[PDB]
This record gives C-alpha cells, sequence and structure tokens, in this order.
C-alpha cells in the first residue's frame, strides 16, 4: 500500500548549454524520475548534473563556490526506482 515516491524527487538539475553530450535523453528520464530540472541560473538553480568530464558543465560543474549535484546520485535512484537497465541495452 506504501508507495513511497520518493526516489530523487524535491531536486532540480540544470545542464551547462549542453554539458558536451545528449542533455535531452538524460533530461527525458529526469522527468520521469519526479524531479524537475533546467538549463539556466538565477539563484533557486544552482544544481547541475555531472555527466560527462570535459563537459562544458566545468564552469558549473567546478563552481567556485556555487554547489553542484553530482549525476550518479541520480543514475543511481534512477535505476533503483526504474527496475530496469537505463540504456536498455548492453547486456548484463
Amino acid at each position: 500500500m506504501e508507495k513511497g515516491g520518493e526516489a530523487l524527487k524535491g531536486l532540480t538539475f540544470v545542464i551547462t548549454g549542453e554539458l558536451s553530450r545528449p542533455r535531452e535523453e538524460v533530461k527525458a528520464l529526469l522527468r520521469r524520475l519526479g524531479a524537475k530540472v533546467t538549463d539556466s541560473v538565477s539563484r533557486k538553480t544552482s544544481y547541475l548534473v555531472v555527466g560527462e568530464n570535459p563537459g562544458s558543465k566545468l564552469e558549473k560543474a567546478r563552481a567556485l563556490g556555487v554547489p553542484t549535484l553530482t549525476e550518479e546520485e541520480l543514475y543511481r535512484l534512477l535505476e533503483a526506482r526504474t527496475g530496469k537497465k537505463a540504456e536498455e541495452l548492453v547486456g548484463s
């Protein structure tokens, strides 16, 4: 009876321009995860998904004070909540 519904919701994720990779695919699953996402910074944001390495996110992902959100946590609760591979392929 307890559906819970609290994977990683209540958090926002912003993508610096494009992070240097497909930010629409990961964002298409983020919304499905209940959590919200953005692509700008004014104050209420200050949350970015660190996926790539040399991604353009190096600006908000490095942040000399701003807080960045590890995309790993998003990748965890995603599978830990989806119960299936996020790629839907690869193998085993």
